[PDB]
């Protein structure tokens, strides 16, 4: 199995205990590291941050420790928006000149490969045509990384993408059959699934549907996006799950309903660390906790949730994680995927867990080999 642990070249903005820099990876850890995000200039892959260079070369140093770690880079995002990628695959021109500014860029920094973070072709601003121009643009992509091998006789550079979740983000983003072809592997973002935007308590990302989850909303939980990869062309094999570190959180218009689908009147706070409104990081999540927040467990969706009067989250736990772990390996899916390595309780001070407890479930339940990492008598 993989286990595909996205850095996010932001969290080195948090203070004290939240600072992440790629030095506070473990490298036997997972399995892949991507790094996000790259931008672009002028159809070329570029850097964001002023220090970017700085923490590649940090991030691809870890391969040092560990002979099977492989890391890519992820372009895009969401406040990158699709504008950019639009422009970019517009003309076989375009492409060519991003695609050659990637091969360089890959090997200058020491990455493995690239991760595609297009959110998404066909949406959010993306017009019809691009559905099938991400093929294309991918296609193109593979064929130049398996060309630029042979020239110079080295392992090819990897192509992979995080893809939606949301059924018609899907049908009207990607050719799935064909697309799946040149993918080495496809990390579905199923996480996101619920959040104060829709005016009720949800998980952020369930197993199963809840009972009372019809219609569309029968479609928002990790076992029907990844059978629906499946099904419509996606091989087992190159399909990753994604696991969330973080939760999102609410306002309980009635604190006497502390259920899923209570009425919410709004985001929950962001916290100290993260800062981001409606989120908080598992250790985040861990103070609430010792601040005497009430236990749930949503059973018919294998998820936890929180509650302390107004304020309520869902969220994923150790249990959680070893029960969808468990559930991937069953329906022989290619592994896990982690947003983010940096929101796991990555120093052990907040949940009492040891380091990285979120991240080392995965680890362990998914058999990961550590003889890789393995270090010498030599200084």
């Amino acid at each position: 199995y993989q286990l595909t642990c996205y850095f996010t070249n932001w969290a080195q903005y948090r203070p004290g205990l939240g600072r992440f820099m790629p030095d506070d990876i473990n490298p036997c850890l997972c399995t892949h590291l991507i790094y996000a995000f790259a931008g672009m200039q002028n159809n070329e892959i570029t850097t964001i941050e002023w220090n970017d260079v700085t923490l590649y070369q940090a991030f691809n140093g870890l391969k040092n420790k560990n002979s099977q770690l492989k890391t890519l880079l992820a372009i895009g995002g969401w406040n990158f928006g699709t504008a950019p990628f639009t422009a970019m695959v517009s003309t076989p021109e375009n492409r060519q000149t991003f695609i050659t500014s990637v091969i360089k860029f890959l090997r200058q920094y020491e990455f493995d490969g690239l991760d595609f973070d297009w959110e998404y072709p066909g949406s959010r601003g993306s017009p019809p045509q691009d559905k099938h121009l991400f093929t294309v643009l991918v296609q193109e992509m593979r064929e130049a990384f398996e060309q630029e091998a042979k020239q110079i006789n080295k392992p090819r550079l990897m192509v992979t993408a995080a893809v939606a979740a949301g059924i018609s983000n899907i049908q009207s983003g990607y050719e799935i059959p064909q697309l799946s072809q040149y993918l080495d592997y496809i990390h579905v973002m199923t996480y996101d699934l619920h959040g104060s935007w829709e005016g009720y308590t949800g998980e952020n990302s369930p197993l199963y549907k809840y009972p009372t989850d019809t219609g569309s909303n029968a479609y928002l939980n990790v076992d029907y996006v990844m059978n629906y990869w499946k099904d419509n062309g996606a091989p087992a094999e190159k399909l990753i799950v994604g696991f969330p570190t973080y939760g999102h959180n609410f306002i309980l218009s009635n604190p006497s309903n502390t259920g899923i689908g209570a009425p919410t009147s709004g985001a929950g706070p962001a916290g100290p660390y993260a800062k981001e409104s409606g989120i908080w990081a598992y250790y985040e999540i861990c103070t609430f906790l010792k601040n005497g927040a009430t236990q749930g467990w949503d059973a018919p969706q294998e998820v936890p949730y929180a509650y302390q009067g107004n304020v309520w989250v869902g969220y994923d736990n150790v249990k959680s994680f070893d029960i969808k772990a468990q559930w991937l390996k069953h329906n022989k899916f290619g592994g896990a995927m982690v947003w983010a390595i940096d929101l796991d309780d990555f120093t052990g001070t907040f949940c009492n867990q040891g380091k990285f407890p979120l991240i080392s479930t995965l680890k362990k339940a998914l058999g990961l080999q550590s003889a890789s990492c393995t270090a010498p008598a030599q200084p």
